[PDB]
């Protein structure tokens, strides 16, 4: 999977192009992404500063001037969030910064986080927690969890991966939800906490439909299933769906502190299904053999979702020996819902 997100970091110019008819900005390459700058404000190889959208960047007309005119209150406190953009019809997203503007990181690295440093933090949208009527624990240390890292920052490696198989899924819009059992207890749990069981409580209703509960006691392992519970009154039901329901993207070996690889997760699955316990995956797209760029994966996140309907948030890959995965998040999605 992944830790945590290097929101602001000391990058290179990639490669510096031009923005037609608009002549006083360039558009430059940064490893992945693609980012508005003002003309010679870098050449390729120089280093500066790169902030990737959903980064909070409190206003400061020393230093983000540029970023005097996004001014949002955040939280209650004011600043600028870095969200995918066009501007003068060239998409842009994150902001590319030269090193000459920020004295105190003249010693650093390139590839440093320097997030805090800068005192920058990640913008989130609105999400409702349960109450604190049933928090149950924490959730639990001996559990991964469920983040991805993007395509956009793994250059290097879409070339040294070229020729694996990856298997390919769709990304859902929904809230993190863990089901696991470690020996003899078996618990549910939101993004960050345990839950207890009530019979009103949305994740634990989804857990009792589909049976999971019941097809973890038959499993008999010590085994954490983790994805999302998607529907109504979560997070937009961006896929129009009826009711709630848990679609399963990961399975965590809580004894052997590991992730089943996709034939072992497929092959678990299926058992569940055989043995009557009707437990959802997200939708799994056909297998692909490594030979693309970053920006041809991008362009198959575009698509359509479990609602074929309704534009899909990405794809997810991950190799079949799992050792290696990251997200492609679609753009197109990104342009138009403007809360993501």
């Amino acid at each position: 999977s992944m830790g945590v997100r290097k929101l602001a970091t000391i990058r290179t110019a990639g490669e510096i192009t031009p923005i037609a008819g608009a002549e006083a900005i360039e558009c430059c390459h940064v490893d992945g992404w693609t980012c508005v700058i003002k003309k010679g404000e870098f050449k390729q190889g120089d280093r500066g500063v790169y902030f990737e959208i959903d980064s909070f960047i409190k206003e400061d007309n020393d230093r983000y001037p540029m970023l005097s005119k996004q001014v949002i209150d955040y939280e209650g406190q004011r600043g600028t969030r870095l969200r995918t953009a066009r501007l003068r019809g060239q998409l842009s997203q994150g902001l590319f910064l030269p090193m000459d503007r920020f004295p105190e990181l003249a010693s650093n690295q390139v590839g440093d986080d320097v997030t805090e440093i800068l005192g920058i933090t990640k913008w989130e949208p609105p999400i409702s927690t349960n109450l604190s009527g049933e928090i149950l624990g924490e959730f639990p240390t001996f559990i991964s969890k469920t983040d991805q890292e993007r395509v956009q920052n793994l250059i290097p490696q879409i070339e040294e991966n070229k020729g694996q198989k990856f298997e390919v899924t769709v990304k859902l819009d929904g809230s993190s939800m863990t089901v696991y059992r470690k020996d003899d207890h078996i618990g549910v749990c939101g993004r960050n906490w345990e839950l207890r069981e009530t019979a009103t409580n949305a994740q634990w209703h989804a857990a009792r439909r589909n049976k999971m509960i019941e097809g973890l006691q038959f499993l008999n392992r010590n085994l954490a299933l983790q994805g999302a519970i998607i529907g109504e009154s979560i997070q937009g039901n961006l896929e129009k769906l009826k009711g709630q329901d848990f679609y399963l993207f990961d399975i965590y070996d809580i004894d052997k502190a590991q992730y089943l690889t996709p034939i072992e997760r497929q092959s678990l699955v299926k058992q569940l299904n055989d043995n009557g316990f009707t437990v959802k995956h997200v939708p799994i797209l056909d297998d692909l053999e490594l030979n693309h760029t970053a920006e041809q994966i991008l362009a198959m996140a575009d698509g359509p979702s479990l609602n074929k309907n309704v534009k899909r948030e990405g794809l997810v890959f991950k190799r079949l020996d799992g050792k290696f995965s990251f997200k492609a998040i679609s753009n197109a999605y990104l342009e138009k819902h403007k809360d993501r």
